[PDB]
C-alpha cells in the first residue's frame, strides 16, 4: 500500500489550485486524511493541517478561528465562491 | 501560535542537503512542541517529519524500524559516521 507518513507528505504538498473549488479541495484533503489511521486526528486537527493549505482567498476571508466544522468552512468558501461569479 | 501555521511550518523545513540529522530534528521538535500538549504521539511526530528527511537517511533507515526519535537519531547518526 502507502504508509502514514508518505500521506502527510500527500496532504501537505496538496495545495489547492488558483482556479479550484474549495468543494473540489475539502473533497480531495478528506480522502488522503482517510488513509490515515482511524481515530488519530479530530477534526480541529485535520481543519489545521489543511487551512494554511487553501488559496489565499479563503484564508482572508475565514478566519480558522471562526470555524469549527469542514461543514462550517465550506459554507463560507462557497459564499466566498458566489460574490465573484 | 495557531496550530496551524506550525503545520505549515514543519512541512515547509525539510532536511536540507549536508543538514545532519541532530539539526533537523532540534528544529522539528521545537516547532513540534508549539503544538498542543497531547495532541500527537511519538508515533504520529515520526510520521510527520520522516519524509521530510534527506534521501540517505531514508534509504538506510525504514520507517517501521524505529520508534522513537532516540532511535532515530542514532541510525541517522550512524549514517553519517559512516562518511567520517
Amino acid at each position: 500500500g502507502k504508509p502514514s507518513y508518505q500521506i502527510y507528505m500527500e496532504i501537505f504538498e496538496t495545495k489547492q489550485s488558483y482556479d479550484e473549488v474549495i468543494d473540489s479541495f475539502i473533497c480531495k484533503q478528506r480522502a488522503l486524511l482517510a488513509k490515515l489511521p482511524e481515530g488519530r486526528h479530530d477534526e480541529e486537527t485535520e481543519l489545521d493541517f489543511i487551512y494554511g493549505l487553501m488559496q489565499p482567498k479563503y484564508r482572508e476571508s475565514i478566519p480558522r478561528h471562526e470555524v469549527k466544522t469542514f461543514r462550517e468552512l465550506l459554507d463560507r468558501g462557497r459564499t466566498v465562491e458566489r460574490t465573484r461569479h
